[PDB]
């Protein structure tokens, strides 16, 4: 729960991305290598590490969805797992269906209904990010971590949609 103690936020998904931005780099002043360019090896390490341990903290904290997996696992859960999979059976039948229609969009080399699917997946997105703030808000972390791992599934998709719109009409 350091990463959050470390920028003297409370354990929560809100922040402010804005003051966590000058936090970090106000921590980060703390670790710039010429203060310890006179240094030893180990002084000069040390720094690195710890600079590379506030980099991790932001890293984590900044990008939506890893702020959510930290905060899970600091209730019992690690998203990073395999053996962990989603619990909802309709949404992997869903996803499916979803990836064989996209197939039969690009078959049919149709720009308007891929422009469509992909605002279409953006906005479920969207949806399921906003049920998974809840969750978090409603600490039942079991839901929200499924929730959190679909929403990973569903950025795939997402981003394998808009890498077949950059071909799509061949040539």
């Amino acid at each position: 729960m350091d990463y959050f103690t470390l920028f003297g936020l409370p354990a929560r998904y809100q922040l402010d991305t804005q003051a966590l931005s000058l936090r970090f780099q106000d921590l980060q002043r703390q670790y710039h290598p010429d203060k310890f360019a006179s240094g030893s090896q180990a002084e000069q390490l040390a720094a690195v590490q710890q600079s590379a341990t506030i980099n991790q903290a932001w890293q984590t904290l900044r990008h939506p969805l890893m702020r959510a997996e930290y905060l899970l696992s600091l209730h019992g859960f690690d998203l990073a797992s395999e053996q962990h999979t989603v619990r909802d059976t309709a949404f992997l039948m869903e996803q499916l269906e979803l990836r064989e229609e996209l197939d039969e969009i690009e078959q049919a080399k149709d720009e308007a209904r891929l422009e469509s699917f992909i605002k279409r997946v953006k906005k479920m997105f969207d949806t399921r990010h906003q049920l998974m703030v809840e969750q978090l808000d409603n600490e039942t972390w079991d839901a929200a971590a499924d929730t959190c791992r679909k929403l990973r599934f569903l950025d795939k998709l997402r981003s394998s949609a808009e890498q077949l719109e950059e071909k799509l009409l061949d040539f």
